[PDB]
């Protein structure tokens, strides 16, 4: 089914939450003898008409998507009265690759991360294609399908380019994933495919620290930035990416992913690597192992 009938949809639990949006596990049955198939359902939570129309875009997008790297969109619930609309997507039990790499870290070589990060370099590659911006690039909105196999798995945050332009100014309530953006996404609010190349490094430094929490994204640059009175958080970190500072190659991480990850970093977005660039090279170290 495309249209799922609210009271069908069984709650289970919670599978996760961010920006406005929180994702439930539930089973769809139809015929309430709990026979139905396990399906992820997205909705809204202290959410008004400014971010009921951007959920419904939401919607839209990942309705139009069609990547073998890309969360499955399977149709809309409309609650009672048609004022609480939610989005229906392909369940995926192994979760999100963050949890899935904070779990086992040991059973995980540098092909195995390297190969999810081609797959999430070919989604990549295919949203560029479709003009779509994601703007929350990250290990925790990345799904495990499989043991060899990942999807780009939430949209709350992305953008269609327009079509006069290749980058979107986008000033919007929220918290931002500052230590994922790039530096004209922290100061001019400017999204592009370039600036999404920019936290795909982030997520490159992600992998191959397994997501430890000691060093993350946050942690990492939250130690350089320091504490300065009358200097924003915002301001210090802008100023150590401009004076050069990066987050460090990860204990062990092979020699050419921190390359790529540099690269990736490039001050200016011109001078960042595409993905359709990145791809044959990921594919190659991953070919390497
Ligand atoms: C991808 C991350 C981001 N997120 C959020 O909930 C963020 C918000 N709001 C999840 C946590 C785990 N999620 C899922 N887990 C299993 N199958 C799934 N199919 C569709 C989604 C989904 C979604």
């Amino acid at each position: 089914p495309t249209i799922f009938e609210e009271r069908h949809l069984k709650y289970i639990s919670q599978l996760g939450k961010g920006n406005f949006g929180s994702v439930e596990l539930c089973r769809y049955d139809p015929l309430g003898d709990n026979t139905g198939a396990l399906v992820a359902v997205k909705q809204l939570q202290h959410s008004g008409p400014d971010q009921q129309r951007d959920f419904q875009r939401e919607i839209q997008i990942l309705k139009a998507l069609h990547s073998d790297f890309i969360v499955k969109y399977r149709g809309v619930s409309y609650g009672p009265g048609r004022q609480s609309l939610r989005l229906v997507m392909e369940y995926l039990p192994s979760g999100c690759l963050r949890d899935f790499l904070q779990r086992h870290r040991a059973r995980l070589d540098a092909s195995r991360l390297l190969l999810y990060s081609s797959q999430i370099c070919k989604g990549m590659e295919y949203l560029g294609s479709r003009r779509c911006v994601h703007r929350d690039l990250a290990a925790r909105n990345i799904l495990v399908e499989s043991e060899a196999h990942v999807k780009i798995a939430d949209f709350g945050l992305a953008k269609l380019l327009p079509l006069d332009k290749d980058y979107y100014v986008v000033r919007e309530p929220g918290q931002s994933p500052i230590f994922w953006y790039a530096p004209e996404s922290l100061s001019d609010n400017i999204f592009s495919r370039q600036s999404d190349v920019w936290s795909f490094g982030v997520v490159l430094y992600e992998l191959f620290t397994y997501c430890d929490k000691s060093c993350s994204p946050s942690a990492e640059f939250l130690r350089m930035m320091g504490c300065e009175r009358d200097v924003p958080a915002l301001c210090r970190l802008l100023e150590l990416l401009e004076e050069g500072q990066r987050l460090p190659a990860p204990p062990a991480c092979p020699a050419e992913v921190h390359e790529l990850m540099k690269l990736c970093w490039a001050p200016s977005p011109q001078d960042r690597p595409s993905f359709s660039a990145l791809g044959p090279q990921l594919d190659m170290l991953w070919s390497g192992s």
